[PDB]
């Protein structure tokens, strides 16, 4: 449909929502609506590389920017019938001045949040179709735009380890007054 390493990417975004999923108390044996999904699992052999970049850059970005995070589920929380205009309004919004580093590193954040208001509201249903809607339209171009070395070689090089980089009040500072 779009690349030759759409599995990597869409098991990406697919590992640090289905991490959160189970992460605020859902469990793969619970039986949640008749939930159980097997089909081509993920992990293809290690992904243990980008895994760990996400979850240590995604945890650090979210703990030291968890003030937009409310803000996105508290304004796109779940819809009955989802579509590309809700898509296209937080992107738009992420867009305005935030890309990868804020784009991509709220986005986990946006799915996340998405796909456990669903789950409480036995809208899990819609998860698949949010969850591939946004992988799809993420890797189709979205990976290669920036993330294609900017990102996945960014990620694996620097170990995915953001701290001091993020809240960039650890340089130079003191540009005027």
């Amino acid at each position: 449909m779009s690349m030759a390493m759409s599995q990597s990417n869409r098991e990406l975004v697919v590992d640090f929502l289905s991490y959160k999923l189970s992460q605020k108390g859902y469990s793969w044996s619970q039986f949640s609506d008749v939930e159980e999904n097997r089909t081509e699992a993920p992990e293809g052999t290690e992904s243990e590389a980008v895994k760990q970049a996400l979850r240590e850059a995604g945890d650090e970005f979210e703990l030291r920017y968890r003030r937009a995070f409310s803000d996105l589920t508290s304004q796109l929380h779940i819809t009955p019938g989802t579509a590309y205009q809700s898509f296209e309004q937080v992107v738009n919004e992420l867009f305005r001045d935030g890309v990868n580093w804020g784009r991509i590193v709220a986005f986990f954040s946006f799915g996340g949040a998405l796909c456990v208001e669903s789950v409480d509201k036995e809208m899990q249903v819609l998860v698949s179709r949010i969850a591939a809607w946004m992988a799809t339209y993420l890797n189709d171009h979205l990976e290669p735009w920036i993330q294609e070395n900017g990102g996945w070689d960014t990620f694996v090089e620097l170990y995915g380890n953001n701290a001091a980089a993020e809240s960039r009040k650890g340089q130079e500072r003191l540009e005027h007054h």
